[PDB]
Formats: structure tokens, C-alpha cells, sequence
């Protein structure tokens, strides 16, 4: 019967998106922890990514599912944006889902499994907000221990302390007045060559970039900045022209007539009292001889996300044609000057006028740590501002998902109602996240969990955890293993309602252009 | 033989017809309601949209076939687009589709259906008026409850009653002296970044855009707003002309020339006095140079949609030809800012000269609830416009389509002819709707329906429903679930009309380039 | 003959209208000249709403909203 066989349709549906849903999150769930395995990605050109970020394998992969795609999208996006909580989210999301299909063929309603679900995230919420410790956003050590724990496992081993002090570094010097932290502030950048150890803090923003003529100077100290989004070129006629020479000494008339332009283009951006000049789009060959000429140093053909960050960062503003170019609009900055890296070379602008603008210059031997420590610092950055923002913190290792989940499992027995079955389903789901840090390990995954579960009993221990370290179960607060509140809650927050979504798709529909 | 072989072929198209209008009906069935379930929606490019509302499915499937096509079109359009009550048509009308096949095989002639239907149909709208409640056009808490039970399940549930004021707020503004309200002057604007509790009202007409220029200003108060539907550019001789430069000299009076002839052109619009600019094409980079630096704020491609909106809010005429600008021409506005929201900046036209602008501006996290959100606000302003016009409302959740069922079951034992047997079919599928209500809470559908009638039946209560919320059967009106009675009326002629259409429709032929 | 094509409400206040089309383009001949009648259609309101226009009637805007909107004692080109 028609009626009856979408039904049969639909139900197939909703198992392949609840299926489409297990196999992302298994795609990426070794990866979590400071034991985490990392991935090889390989794409058609044949060049290949291997990270144990798995916010970048979600990011890269080649996911064909629409399903997927949306249990990403769900997931990805999450309020403050913490970074680090996101591929968290999703395996936790993924176990849900391995629960919800038993929980549907038992004859439970897609929306009472969702009014499960929903009631347990809320508990769980409640009970990270009395977990949680309070800490000073100004307490140094605690952000330090923060970013310590968000970048083990990254390939820093060895400079993990050093380079943490850096990040919490980097981040309280972008704290405004209200007490907000801006990201778009905090630079990172990173070259090949040296160590880990040279990893240096800078004062001002970066550009990768080589002054357009060797002829420019090197070094320019009290530079005023010139942000042009145009290119130097001659100018054609809009209406399309064309140029007959009759008279041979015409010829070079013309040339040199030519060359005035370039000049005079020149003439009024020195005018304008720039000694360094970027420019979004390129400058002719010969603009660059004048250029040189006036002892200007400029760069061509610069990405127009440096032209942003420069803008702020020196107080110049981005400039479409050479009539707007002013001394007023000219930003400054004490030093800029060329200089070689380990390898290849890049043009610092150091002394800035904008003193919250910093940059990260991550060095090292192999460039995919060098990438990964890259992709760790980025995390790193957004974890410790989540906790100058919030103040509060919680223990890491597993040991607040195996307290959530027994908190749960109590709060279970006293639904009456049906959703009583997702609800413990939920609790049951958490653990997936210590027994996956225990196996990265190479320990029995379930002992360890037993072991952990008989840390919380009684009154025990709300910190007990994995020290992944010693093997044993230890107070992860005194081991200094801590991670934010946010990031708990939004995993809490993304792994619900990404499942949710899931949950109540129960038929996928053929369309035509969509957007 | 030749003519009894069209029958055949004749009584199964007819018979295909119906069954493709019925899996339409139940591609969309399950979506109804405050528990209703939602589809995800894929097209070719694997891009997806995923939604609980009806309208939007029908509206962007895939479907083929032509008597899909025509199911579709008769019951979305409605003699008042204002409100949404469609998708319960579509169902109503696959159910009365399910039935007729029954009738057919039994020989009941498909005029007689007809007759049944049309007769049950007319019953039904009668019974909505006697069981109508009428409310006043200036009652508030009747409008909000109208928008609170439009808006149950579509994903704002914290910032329900919030939104609801607002909706209702916005469309008892636009109530002119005729007492209608204009459905388009309520404008529904959405971004996401910051969340649904920021959503806000605004008094004027809003565009997303940025001012084409940096240099120009961000703010214009006292606005004198031209509209040019032509592009500001240097304008080419239709004639086909090339030009040839002999002197070197003018080689640059001819690049001067045109840079004169932009000057000329901002001029022009600078003589009619007016402040602010908007142009639905595009501007060429210098001329936007001269209006920045004529202190005229300026915006360059912006969308059709927007231009209208503005020329209807603020007095201006669209112009084709910047020869056409004229101080009458020009529109009044009290401010126009572009201002900076959480996430990307946007034009505001406030203060505007004719006060029926309005906008809603919906925010929200994620962008897949903001679509979402946005299409739930134009039903709910649908549906107040409605009750605002007719001022009479009827029970919802359901409770209406028990009560006309009962009644129209007791009408066709009235019936003395051969249609009796439709008006039953007609009687018996309006339950259809409470039980996919009672069915998407997670319960029993079949004993939700007993229920229901059983508080129907004797004298009984008419607004007796089923609460979703509590489980057992309630007071809708008690409850403050409530919906317009144009919507019911609109949605049974609907449902009944569509489906006399196939019913009526014994062959299907090939046809040569109908439009 | 408009029995049964969909009118159906309405259907002598239709016909009326169509008797006073038909009657009025009768010439002198005695013949009825129908290319005078022309029938249009357009969408909203009901066919009780249906009436009958003295004039020709254009589906089409002007094409520059600067010119009048309404003109008396036209000359047509």
C-alpha cells in the first residue's frame, strides 16, 4: 500500500542516518586525549595530512553522507567557540545514537529517546555547574596548567611548558577592558627549520612576503604603513582605446610618456610620506625600480587577510585607489624589516602601534608537528581564554564523565516515566570517552573504567581519574590535569542536540537546488 | 477493442493519479503538529535543508508526477495566502484520496464521491462557524496564544512567549484604517551569531549590505535616499566608437576626460540633494571615490528585493536613468546607519517617511534553526493577520477535526441517496489529524482517538484535545492552544477541492508544448 | 453551456454579463461580431468579483514609474 510503504522507507531512512551518524564518530574517536591516535588523510592530488586534530579530520574529510554532513555542521558550531570540546561531542553523540537504535527497536518513540536525552544533557549541565572549580582569571599558573593539558599529546612533548607559558602569554595580553577575550588578535604563524624551542612571542603582526625589488630596503625603522588594495599598473582607458605612431621619435615619445605615469603613480604615494607600502594586487616592474628609487619598501600581491590584519594591527587603512591614499590614512609601526628564517624569508612588523596585536612564530624540525603544533596552539588559545572568560574549571582525564555518568545512572531511578530508558542510555553513553582514553593508552579499557567508577563510589573522589602517565587512578586535580567548564557543557550541549537532529529525521527527501 | 481498451489503460491512470496523491500526502504527513516530525531535504549538489515545515517540502521536493504537480498547487493556493493551514489539506486530502479508492471498487461513480465530499465539505464549514469563538481585533492575550500555538515545536521553546509579543506586536502595527492587515509590509530578516533571545523589532525597513566605500559615511541623518536601478559606470556610445590617440599628451586627457565625466555624473545626483544612494547594479571603483568624497553614502549591488522595500517605505521612486533624479523623487528617512551586529554589519533605514515599515530581525546560534525560526514566523504572522481580520479563533490540537467528524457522521445518517457512502469517507478522515498528533507525542494514536471522541460524544466538549504536554486529554481552549477559523476553512476547502480534482480526472494524455 | 465548467456558484450572474457583452455588439447587419468581446483572467477575489469592463483591458505596467499613473482624454499611439 502506498501509505504504508513510506513508512518502510522512511524507517530505512532514519537507520541509515543513525548508521551514516555511528561511522563519523567512529572515524574519529581514537583520537581523543594526550594518547590519541592521529589520521592519515590522502586526497586525489595524492599529497597527504596526518593529525590528531579531529576538528580537522570532520573539517577535511571527504564525507558523502547527508546525514553526516549535518551531524558535523550540529556539532561544529557551538556558542564562544572552545575548540577543543567539538570531536568530544561527536563521539559521545556517536554512542548515542548506537543506543538509540536499540532503543527504537524496542518501541520507544524517536521523541520520548529525545525527551531522554534532553532531561539527562540538563542534569548533566547541572551538575557540571556544582563540579566545576572556581579560579582567578588572573591566576597565571592555573591558565598555564590549562594549556599544558590542551597540547599533550600534540607532538610538544619535550617544550610543552615552555611553550604553554607563551600561549597564556599571548592571551592575556588581548583581554580588553570588559573583560572579554578577541581571538582576531592572536596571530599564529609557523616556519620550518630550528626547534621548538626558538618558538618565539612577538609584539607585532607577521607577513610572509618578500620586499618586491631587492633594491628596496631591508629594514625600515618608524615606518609609516602604506594598505593599498589596488594594483600600480598603467591605466586604460575605460573606453577602450587604441594607438597609432606615425612618427618614429613618437615611438619613445610615447614609452616615456609612459613611464611619467608610473612615476607620477609612484610621486603620490611618497607623497602621501609612505616608507613601506603593501599592496593587495601587483605592482609593474618598473613602478617597482621608482618605487626603489624613493627608497620604499613594498610587497606585491599580498593576501588580503594580511592586508586586514595589518590594518588593525598599525592603524593604516585598506586603500582601493591612490586618490584616497593620505598621510592620514598611513599606519605605524616601529620596526619592519625583512629577515631570514630557518629557510626562506618573511617581513616582521615589530613596535606596532596597536598593542593588544601579537603573533605566535611556532618553529620546528618537521613540518607536520610543525602544522600540528600549529593546530594545537589554536586550540590552546581559545581553552585558556574560555577560562579567563569564565573563571571556572573542571578535572580532566575522563574523570567528569565517569562522575556524570553515575550521577546519571542515580537521577535514572527517579524518572518515572518512559524516556527513564534513554536516560540511563545517556548516562551509559559518557563512558564511551574514558574507556576510549584508557585503550589509547594500551590498558584494558574496561577495568580501567571499573576501577575509575570504584574512585567515585561512596563519597570518593568527583576528580579520580586516568593518569595515562603513571597507569594508575589518580585526583587529576592535583596531577594539574584540568580543562574548562565551557568546553564541557557545549561537548554536554553539541552531542545532544546533534543526535537530536537524527533523531527526528524519520524520512529523507529528494529535492531540487536546494540553495 | 479499441475504445474498451482506453478504459482500462483510463481507470488505472486514473487510479495512478490518486496513489501519487497520496504518497505526496504522506511525504508531509508526519510534520504536523507541535511534535511533528522533520525531513531532510538533498538535491543534486548533496547541499541539504532540513525542516518540519510542510509547506517548504512540498514546495522544494523533487516531484514528478504531474498528478503530484497538480495535488499540490490546488491545495497550497488559498484565497487568503495570509496563514498556513496547507499541510494539513494535503493530508486530509490523501486520506480522502485513501477512501475514494475504496468507494471506486465498489462501484460508487466518482461524480457521486464527488457529491459526498462537496456535501461533507459545506457541512464542515458550517459547523466551524456555529462552533467558532470570537475575539477582538485589539485583544492581546488571544493574539499571543494564536502565535504561541503556531509556534510550539519549531525550535524556540525558551524564547516562545518572548517571540509571540513581538509577532503579535509587529502585525497590530500594520493594521491599517480598513481594518486589513498587509502581510507584506511585515518584514522577516534574519542572522545568526549571539542568540533567539536578541531577537528584536525594528521600525524601519532593514538591508544587508555594507557601505560601498569605507570613506563615506557610516551614518546619514535627515536622509534625502535616491534609488538608481541603473549602474554608475562610464557609459559607452551604443554606436560602437573606438578611439585613436595620436599625441602622447592625450593619453591622459582621455583617461582625465572619463574621471570628469564620473565627477559629472555624482554631481548630477549631488545637485537633487540626496544624502544616501542605493543602486541595485554596480559602481564603478573611482565614481565611488566622488560620492565618498561628496559625503554620499552609497551601496553598490544590492538585491531587487531590497530595492522595492525601500522605495515603498520611504517615498522614493525607483529610477531606471540617473537623468530621471529629481528631489520628488527622493525618499525620507530619519536615519539611515549602517551598524555592526555580532556577527557582520548591515544598513538600517529607521524613522522612515510611511510608518508601515516594519522588520522582524530573528538571531539565533545555529543558521539551520534560524531558517526555521524565520519560516515560523511568517505562518504566526499569518495566522494573527487572519484572526485580526475575521476575529474568530476555534480550539486546536486537534479538537476541531473530532468535533466535525462526529457531527459530519451524525450528518450522513441524514443523508437519503447513494452519496451517504462518501460523506462517511469525508466524516472519517478528519481524524486523520489527531491521530498523526496523537501518534508524533509518542503514543497510542488509536486510543488518543477513542479518547477524544469519547469527550465529544453526548453533549461533550468541543474544544476537548489532546494535551501533548500532559498526556491525557484537556480543555484546548482551557489550555490556550487556539488557532483561527480561517485557517480550518481555508484548509477543508482545500483538502476537498484538491482531491475533487483527481477524482475528477478519468484520463491522463500526452499533450505537444502546453506553455 | 456553462454548466458543469467550474462556475458553478454564480452561474446566472455570469451568464447575465455575458448576455450584455453579446447583446451590445450586434450591428446593423443583425450579425454578431464576436472579436469586439474580449475575455480575460486574472487571479484573487472570487467570480463573484467578476466584472464587466467598458474599455480594453492590458495586462502590462508602465514602463517608467515616473510617468502618470492616470491619464483622462487620451490620445492613444
Amino acid at each position: 500500500l502506498p501509505e504504508n510503504m513510506k513508512r518502510y522507507m522512511g524507517r530505512d531512512a532514519q537507520r541509515m542516518n543513525i548508521l551514516a551518524g555511528r561511522i563519523i564518530a567512529e572515524t574519529v574517536r581514537s583520537t581523543l586525549g594526550p594518547k590519541g591516535m592521529d589520521k592519515m588523510l590522502v586526497d586525489d592530488l595524492g599529497d597527504v595530512v596526518v593529525t590528531n586534530d579531529g576538528v580537522t579530520i570532520l573539517r577535511e574529510m571527504s564525507v558523502e553522507h547527508p546525514a553526516a554532513k549535518m551531524l558535523i555542521e550540529v556539532a561544529k558550531t557551538q556558542e564562544k567557540e572552545v575548540g577543543d570540546g567539538t570531536t568530544t561531542a561527536v563521539v559521545v553523540a556517536g554512542e548515542l545514537l548506537r543506543k538509540a537504535e536499540e532503543l527504537l527497536d524496542q518501541n520507544v518513540h524517536p521523541t520520548i529517546v529525545v525527551k531522554g536525552y534532553q532531561a539527562a544533557a540538563q542534569k548533566a549541565q547541572e551538575l557540571l555547574k556544582t563540579i566545576a572549580m572556581e579560579v582567578g582569571a588572573q591566576d597565571k599558573e592555573i591558565l598555564t596548567k590549562i594549556a599544558m593539558t590542551s597540547i599533550t599529546g600534540k607532538g610538544a612533548e619535550k617544550a610543552k611548558e615552555k611553550l604553554a607559558e607563551i600561549i597564556v602569554e599571548a592571551v592575556s595580553a588581548v583581554v580588553d577592558d570588559e573583560g572579554k577575550v578577541d581571538k582576531d588578535l592572536i596571530k599564529i604563524e609557523k616556519k620550518s627549520g630550528a626547534s621548538i624551542d626558538d618558538t618565539e612571542l612577538i609584539k607585532g603582526v607577521l607577513v610572509d612576503k618578500e620586499r618586491v625589488s631587492a633594491q628596496m630596503p631591508k629594514k625600515v625603522t618608524d615606518a609609516k604603513i602604506a594598505l593599498l588594495n589596488e594594483a600600480i599598473e598603467i591605466k586604460e582607458t575605460e573606453t577602450d582605446a587604441e594607438i597609432r605612431i606615425t612618427d618614429p621619435a613618437k615611438l619613445m615619445e610615447f614609452i616615456e610618456q609612459e613611464e611619467k605615469m608610473l612615476k607620477d603613480m609612484v610621486a603620490e604615494i611618497k607623497a602621501s610620506g609612505a616608507n613601506v607600502l603593501f599592496v593587495q594586487k601587483g605592482i609593474d616592474d618598473l613602478a617597482q625600480h621608482y618605487l626603489a628609487k624613493e627608497g620604499i619598501m613594498a610587497a606585491r600581491r599580498v593576501k588580503k587577510s594580511d592586508m586586514e590584519k595589518l590594518a588593525k594591527a598599525t592603524g593604516a587603512n585598506v586603500i582601493t585607489n591612490i586618490k584616497d591614499l593620505s598621510a592620514q590614512d598611513l599606519g605605524d609601526a616601529g620596526l619592519v624589516e625583512e629577515r631570514k628564517i630557518s629557510g626562506d624569508s618573511m617581513i616582521f612588523v615589530e613596535e606596532v602601534k596597536h598593542p593588544k596585536a601579537v603573533t605566535m612564530l611556532i618553529r620546528g624540525t618537521t613540518e607536520h608537528v610543525i602544522e600540528e603544533v600549529a593546530r594545537a596552539v589554536d586550540d590552546a588559545v581559545g581553552v585558556v581564554g574560555s577560562t579567563i572568560e569564565d573563571g571556572r574549571i573542571v578535572s580532566g582525564g575522563g574523570s567528569t564523565e565517569v562522575e556524570l555518568s553515575m550521577k546519571l545512572r542515580e537521577y535514572a531511578e527517579g524518572i518515572s516515566g518512559r524516556e527513564q530508558l534513554a536516560v540511563r542510555a545517556f548516562a551509559d553513553a559518557l563512558e564511551v570517552i574514558p574507556r576510549t582514553l584508557a585503550e589509547n593508552a594500551g590498558l584494558d579499557a574496561i577495568e580501567i573504567l571499573v576501577k575509575v567508577r570504584a574512585a567515585h563510589a561512596s563519597n570518593g573522589n568527583k576528580y579520580a581519574g586516568l593518569n595515562v602517565f603513571t597507569g594508575a587512578v589518580e585526583d587529576m586535580t592535583e596531577n594539574g590535569v584540568v580543562e574548562p567548564l565551557r568546553v564541557k557543557t557545549q561537548a554536554i550541549q553539541s552531542a545532544a542536540e546533534s543526535t537530536e537532529m537524527l533523531l527526528r529525521i524519520d524520512d529523507v527527501i529528494a529535492a531540487e537546488k536546494l540553495r
